């Protein structure tokens, strides 16, 4: 029952600083320009112990499936070959990428009827808000 909360398929409603966060991690003008575009849908589901966070969107699709606490490899939708980790921090699920001696953070929360990410590279954070499909 972990992540009962964050099950479900869910659609971008708003974002906020996206493009200043990619430009942080290092993202080209022209994927910048056409992931800023997409209005993915995050599919989040749970078996046994492993979750699975799947993106489908007009960009790219990227599907990931974990173990919280077990580092695996992930490419990201800009194409980053990185290390991950997933973790649950009081509710939150906490997600740390890391690639070529660099870090970021994916916060994933529920708040009322939302789904929240919150993404941080160094002093840049973006924010982006989903709500149910
Ligand atoms: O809303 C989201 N769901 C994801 O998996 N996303 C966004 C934020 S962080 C990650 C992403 C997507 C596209 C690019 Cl180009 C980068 Cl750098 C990071």
């Amino acid at each position: 029952h972990m992540c009962d909360a964050f099950v479900g398929t869910w659609k971008l409603v708003s974002s906020e600083n996206f493009d200043d966060y990619m430009k942080e991690v290092g993202v080209g003008f022209a994927t910048r320009k056409v992931a800023g575009m997409a209005k993915p849908n995050m599919i989040i589901s749970v078996n046994g112990d492993v979750i699975t966070i799947k993106s489908e969107s007009t960009f790219k699709n990227t599907e990931i499936s974990f173990i919280l606490g077990q580092e695996f490899d992930e490419v990201t939708a800009d194409d980053r070959k990185v290390k991950s980790t997933i973790t649950l921090d009081g509710g939150v699920l906490v997600h740390v990428q890391k690639w070529d001696g660099k870090s970021t953070t994916i916060k994933r929360k529920r708040e009322d009827d939302k789904l929240v990410v919150e993404c941080v590279m160094k002093g840049v954070t973006s924010t982006r808000v989903y709500e149910r499909a």
